[PDB]
RNA sequence: GAAGACGGUCGAACUUGACUAUCUAGAGGAAGUAAAAGUCGUAACAAGGUUUCCGUAGGUGAACCUGCGGAAGGAUCAUUA
């Protein structure tokens, strides 16, 4: 509904391996692998898929854990990409809902 | 009557070896437990769709199946001269 951007302690990541036990692996836009955690509103109200644009929170004393906040589906994700936040090597690969 | 010496006894300890109680690393690999969403299939609970279970043996990705002998914790307390 609204375009909210990243802040201090938050960034964007791409889901690489979709696991169980309410956690997943996401590749952050800084160049490090992290074990993210599914938020309490993100278990069943929304469904997180692979290769999607998500909001990932930083951890200030350990640097191998994270947690996920939001999810951008198609148009706000491509509008955020048009603004410029990521290295251009990463590929969207047309992330949206299929038919 | 001192130092010293042979022999005997008690005897700490040393060197060559074995046994030995506990702790700390260890490639390799099989296990158990706690995690809201991974994959395959549906074994069990209603006759769960092949009734379940026990002992033994073989089989197969996985739950699992089959042969032999028992149990009712069975869906039968009973089927007529």
């Amino acid at each position: 509904r609204e375009l909210v951007f990243k802040e201090d302690g938050q960034e964007y990541a791409q889901v690489i391996k979709m696991l169980g036990n309410g956690r997943l692996e996401a590749m952050c836009f800084d160049g490090v692998k992290r074990l993210c955690h599914i938020r309490g509103k993100l278990r069943k109200k929304v469904w997180i898929n692979t290769s999607d644009i998500i909001l990932v929170g930083l951890r200030d004393y350990q640097d191998n854990k994270a947690d996920v906040i939001l999810k951008y589906n198609a148009d706000e994700a491509r509008s955020l990409k048009a603004y410029g936040e990521l290295p251009e090597h990463a590929k969207i690969n047309e992330t949206d809902t299929f038919g």
